[PDB]
């Protein structure tokens, strides 16, 4: 695919400093959807403010995990069917903890934002399309964890 190489070359930039980039992703996320803040419950306590999230080791660990799932998607961008089963079960958990499936679209917008900010002019409309397609496939797999 042309798209698969657009993905891999864009991710290259991000994947050298995944926590720094994932921090952008999650800061953007809470800027768009502050109602996601309470869904990260680490030792039964709620972040008050988005900046509170940034001091939580467990929250930063979740950033790393996110960036790793996306890394796996990138690695398997040609054939994503291999992660399908994993992603469904990932979805299963996010239903459990209380994430509306609809909020994963905000994650997608956040991801596109982080890419755009990171790549600037190198984030072409075709790169955006490609990413949107890749991420959309990740979330389609995940959505099965909310069955149907
Ligand atoms: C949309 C908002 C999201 C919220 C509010 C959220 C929240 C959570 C919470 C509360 C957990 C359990 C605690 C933890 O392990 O940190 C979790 C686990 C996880 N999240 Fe998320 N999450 C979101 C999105 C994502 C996305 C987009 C990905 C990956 C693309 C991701 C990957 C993970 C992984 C890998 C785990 C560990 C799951 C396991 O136990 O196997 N999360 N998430």
């Amino acid at each position: 695919r042309p798209e698969s190489e657009l993905i891999r070359q864009s991710w290259r930039v991000v994947s050298r400093s995944p926590l720094e980039h994932g921090t952008v992703l999650f800061a953007r996320l809470f800027a768009l959807e502050p109602s996601l803040l309470p869904l990260f419950q680490y030792n039964g306590r709620q972040f008050s403010s988005p900046e509170d999230s940034l001091s939580s080791p467990e929250f930063l660990d979740h950033i790393r995990k996110v960036m790793l799932v996306i890394d796996a998607a990138v690695t398997n961008v040609e054939d994503l069917s291999s992660l399908e089963e994993y992603l469904t079960s990932l979805g299963r958990k996010h239903r459990a903890v209380g994430v509306r499936l609809s909020s994963f679209s905000t994650v997608g917008e956040s991801l596109l934002y982080m890419l755009e900010k990171s790549l600037g002019p190198d984030f072409t409309p075709a790169t955006r399309t490609a990413w949107s397609r890749l991420y959309g496939a990740v979330v389609q797999a995940m959505s099965r964890g909310w069955d149907g």
